């Protein structure tokens, strides 16, 4: 069952109302329960706007208490690709900063319904290349990562496979990735109400990013249909048992271990989606960071 | 785990080599795993010919023992949209027939590749219609339903939601049907391989009967995204334990009980795709065929 | 998820309050909700005792309509070795005696806790050994087979491990039996509130039924440990979805399959224990108990 | 499935032959296979003897080469009570020690057959008090937890249970335990073959160490059937996919969080049990010793 402290939680009115309040209103729920989490220190941050093909993207930039080299973590936020932003994440990605002993950039890629799909993934990749071929300014040679969370890991998953044979990523890092359309799956019918993303929620998301149903069949949205999965970078990728979105990102982590891919795939029991981002009043999200920052560690500097 | 007498026919050879010899070998094999059955006795036997929108169709009729009135069931064969016909199905029809005591009328459908994509829903459609405007040559007032197992039992599906508001089917038996497109599953990814039906052959079979990638968003091909389920007929869903097209029908189950639809879902434990076809050599499938035939006896006549 | 239906009828208060009323007071809530079901017209009916060698054992005798010669079931009620009774079960018996066109006797064996473990057994089997012998007195000469539910179920299991080598049991039907000591399983964890079976339920049948924890121990609660399941008669088990003893029972058809005995397990999905006693508010129970019918009329008359 | 490199390895030979050959040489096989990793270096290491109530007890102490104040992690290895010793378990000790900074000192309770239970649990205890007893000897402030693989995971499990206001132990660290008699869960029966760990080595070992059947129930060999779990220390469980332990260990993880128990309970996906010993050869080992230094640097140092 669920964690009863999570249970008690949920019980207790914890929920965003996707789809039943305003645009503006949603967003404004979800940075309060967000940015509510403690602000870590850091060394030093900086943000920062990358000249992307679109769009001036902005993105801040946190740096380790740990002397350099660094390797760089990008990160992209979740919310559906509608909610949240960097500032909101700010607790996260210090958090994760700290845990990995390296630079940690996140990206405020475009959100729909103001842009629509792919402008989030076309920020994304941008800002992965800029990041990529400017490391030098975040004393950053040990290399670049990609890491994101829900809509964050889907466009992380992506940016993977736009990056292949382009630059050199060491690590992808996919926390409940949304991988792409689901009609299907135990998981998603199982666990579409009742556990803080739901069913409607997710398909509330869909219907302002998405321009229509022929996106649903774009690699850049659902990249488990990829061609081609080989030789992307190793990955971990975690999920959580009470998540209609559990079962695809099983699958996603078993197609990447058949194309030849080194995976990491673990779930976490009792928890549900979106648990880092309350790492305060969901203890299990403080295990889950640990566990980016070994992985992160070992990739970039051969350290435990 | 599989029933161990599955597991020794599995280990012992028994195979369609669907993709890997041409499309007339895979047929005749076929033809001889399903053929080889005993035929029951029935009452009486036709072939008739039913005048289809695009084409003669095709249809065996079996009458059973028992004496009239009857329901009408009306039969379609599995086999990927690409193998089976209506006489290797004969052992199977004369059993459901003799289960059932009502009259079988199985459909010879349009086959891929020579046809592709929506040609065997437009001609499974048009029988249907054609039956239920001609059960008086039947003796068949008691009325119609729809059966079908595997891509028959998709096209079964999709027939009922063609039927809403023009033919009033009585129900709806769906034996491990292919409820559409599906890259996330559990079953499909636990499933892939060594089951009988593997991913490669699903991928083969759609490759043959789908004409692009659009197909798949068709309601015609993946009636679980139909934008209204409700007031279909009364559904019997079959399904097998060990089989990559598990969870979707029982997605599907679920999402038809949601639209207030009459469903009894049932999983036969131990068993692989297909499995009716083999009822001589897996003893689950003649229970399965009598749990079709209580079903059946009960809608047309109130009878146990 | 649940049947909608159903999770409508627990949430409108459909309860058995065991463990908080009296034993008096559970066992009349029981023999209310059970027995409100509409009794179908049988052939006759009778009440006989059957000599035992503890004590004298009630039981109702029910013929079909159908012409003899007959196979004859041994029926044993569920209630948790605590609650119900023949007479609570007299719609469930008329409505499968109806579907397997067979004569039924279903037999009140000594319950907990005025009688405690092994009472339940001892009686169960002495009234299938008195049943064998007297076959003749039903013109009963196409056999026997045995059959119960839930605690029912548990002992039917058990009088076909302690028949081997003394009677000829056709068949056993086992409709989601209690198969022993369960304090590990998926099932148990996560369906042990909330699906009208709750563990608390199921500890406080335990604790009235047996008499030590070695009792736990012993193959005839715990049958599922018996050292040897071979030679016993081929079994029907059925299973519900959302049912905390579903993943013991699906053990036990596989430990039987192990063993080389016939079975067809079937998991009756989006229904919970006890659901064929509600078959009138629950409509698969209608098709488990067709599906019953289906198997013994196979077993006893080799009919459809 | 299982990730591809594991499926080769077991494909490959990877095997220790429990029950078909000398207790004398499984001992040896198991040695081969765990004491091949690689040693890493850690600061210091040093035998010591523990003054056990029936034994003197052997234990090997690691010390990281970080500076103190340390924790002190008492680790119980695995081999299902008969296989395995301090010697073949120093490679993932000497992991661990790296990856939490900590003191860990390896205990060497007595094996069956030559030691029935209790023995094993008996000096799994007196050493955990003779630690927390002594831990200035460590310059061990930062106070006391206990971790062990397998069989060791049961023993870990048993001292905290036994440990309760005695002793005050920070967390609990079980790595794929054995939780307890398990005659049902879905995953005993499901991997009971072809996984690494089988049924027969299960039983096998459980006949060389059990007395009687009675010990089953004794919460010192099952203690998912203590009484009371309230009040013991917080716990990190992994848990693997293909494993027949794992429905047994995610249960425990719930009970105990049910008793208000702190609880990470994480499945490692595509997995056998095992796999921490493998870690070499298995990716996702090196991630779950990263996981336990997380898990240990917090709750002893309060470090990320």
């Amino acid at each position: 069952p669920l964690d009863p402290r999570i249970k008690k939680l949920l019980e207790s009115g914890f929920v965003v109302p996707i789809g039943k309040a305003s645009v503006d209103e949603v967003r404004k729920i979800f940075r309060q329960l967000a940015s509510a989490a403690p602000k870590a220190e850091v060394r030093k941050v900086e943000d920062i706007k990358i000249p992307g093909s679109e769009t001036s993207i902005n993105a801040r930039v946190y740096f380790p208490k740990a002397k350099g080299p660094y390797g760089v973590l990008v990160y992209l936020h979740g919310g559906g690709f509608v909610i949240g932003d960097v500032e909101s994440y700010d607790p996260l990605c210090r958090a994760i900063t700290n845990a990995c002993n390296c630079v940690v950039v996140s990206v405020d890629y475009r959100l729909a319904p103001e842009y629509k799909f792919p402008s989030a993934v076309i920020d994304s990749f941008d800002a992965t290349n800029w990041i990529y071929n400017n490391l030098d300014k975040f004393d950053g040679e040990m290399g670049i990562a990609i890491a994101g969370d829900s809509a964050g890991g889907n466009l992380a998953a992506v940016v993977a496979l736009l990056s292949k044979g382009k630059l050199d990523l060491k690590y992808q890092i996919l926390i409940y990735p949304a991988v792409g359309f689901d009609s299907v799956s135990r998981s998603m019918i199982e666990y579409s109400d009742g556990f803080f993303l739901t069913r409607e929620h997710i398909e509330w998301f869909g219907s302002q990013y998405l321009r229509s149903p022929a996106d649903l069949l774009d690699f850049r949205f659902s990249p488990i249909i990829a061609q081609d999965l080989s030789g992307l970078p190793p990955a971990l990728i975690i999920t959580a048992e009470y998540d209609p979105l559990r079962d695809p990102e099983e699958a996603y982590a078993n197609r990447l271990l058949q194309a030849g891919v080194p995976v990491t795939s673990v779930r976490f029991n009792n928890v549900i989606h979106g648990f880092l981002s309350f790492f305060p009043l969901i203890d299990q999200g403080k295990d889950a960071i640990g566990l980016i920052g070994s992985v992160l560690r070992r990739t970039f500097y051969d350290k435990s």
